[PDB]
């Protein structure tokens, strides 16, 4: 393993300005804001998480471990952590992704989402995951809820709360126990708590299924405890109505019990790119041709153009 020379930037609180609330969770509130590094004549749209005063030492540690992972990744299809701020509670500053999570996006915009967007998103997520594989990172929580939308044309993988860096000689991560996203997990993760890049491929297949059904819940109504035996009997998620057999076969291959029989991310990039070149041959969507989606503010620059 090579040295990790990623830079962690510690921002001062007077450099960023909270504009409005975007969300509230167990761990603190998220604000829309601007990051205005002193004397640089640039304003960067950001989301700012300010942790709650009541957050435990254990929670703080876990959040900082997630920041470490996010600071260590740099790819157009993976979320961008700008830095953290050590005020009385920790604040985290990330690139603003104004269209929210992809799961919610596809549910809310399903009558205007055409085949080109769906296939491009699959390509993009596969590129991000391929990059994480190159970095020897196993995500362990890939799902449409954990993909952010910068613009309808550009998505990025997020939520590194479960991510693990494999050791140099290590091929599998062995987990301890807790509350796990069963319906996205590879069979070997459910049974034996084993995670690899190939178990992430399984989750990728489920993520694709979520997109192609415009945000349906996988195995809806089936309790999580029944999933493993359903899988062991050879049953899988059904073929979405818009999917040609070409697309469904790819998902099916992601859900092979033999981990080595599943596609690799680099191959998923290739197969979805082929399809993205002639999208209406691969996804059959009523009204496809018709569909369109969105495409002081002086000195504003996106985080992706503010390089270190
Ligand atoms: C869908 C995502 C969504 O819309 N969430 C609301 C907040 N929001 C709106 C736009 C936007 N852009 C960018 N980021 C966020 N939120 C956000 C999440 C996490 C975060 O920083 C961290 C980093 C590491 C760990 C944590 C945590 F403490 F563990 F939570 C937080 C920041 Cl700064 C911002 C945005 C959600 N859908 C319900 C699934």
């Amino acid at each position: 393993h090579a040295p990790n020379q990623a830079l962690l930037r510690i921002l001062k609180e007077t450099e960023f300005k909270k504009i409005k609330v975007l969300g509230s969770g167990a761990f603190g509130t998220v604000y829309k804001g601007l990051w205005i590094p002193e004397g640089e004549k640039v304003k960067i749209p950001v989301a700012i998480k300010e942790l709650r005063e009541a957050t435990s030492p254990k929670a703080n540690k876990e959040i900082l471990d997630e920041a470490y992972v996010m600071a260590s990744v740099d790819n157009p299809h993976v979320c961008r952590l700008l830095g953290i701020c050590l005020t009385s509670t920790v604040q985290l500053i990330m690139q603003l992704m104004p269209f929210g999570c992809l799961l919610d996006y596809v549910r809310e915009h399903k009558d205007n989402i055409g085949s080109q967007y769906l296939l491009n998103w699959c390509v993009q997520i596969a590129k991000g995951m391929n990059y994480l594989e190159d970095r020897r990172l196993v995500h362990r929580d890939l799902a449409a809820r954990n993909v952010l939308v910068k613009t309808p044309q550009h998505v990025k993988i997020t939520d590194f709360g479960r991510a693990k860096l494999l050791g140099a000689e290590e091929k599998e991560y062995h987990a301890e126990g807790g509350k796990v996203p069963i319906k996205w997990m590879a069979l070997e993760s459910i049974l034996h708590r084993i995670y690899t890049h190939q178990s992430d491929v399984w989750s990728y297949g489920v993520t694709v299924w979520e997109l192609m059904t415009f945000g349906s819940k996988p195995y809806d109504g089936i309790p999580a405890s029944e999933i493993s035996s359903i899988l062991e009997k050879g049953e899988r998620l059904p073929q979405p109505p818009i999917c040609t057999i070409d697309v469904y076969m790819i998902m099916v291959k992601c859900w092979m019990i033999d981990a080595d029989s599943r596609p690799k991310f680099r191959e998923l990039i290739i197969e979805f790119s082929k399809m993205a070149r002639d999208p209406q041959r691969y996804l059959v969507i009523q009204g496809d041709e018709r569909m369109h989606l969105p495409s002081d503010m002086d000195d504003v620059v996106d985080a992706d153009e503010y390089l270190i």
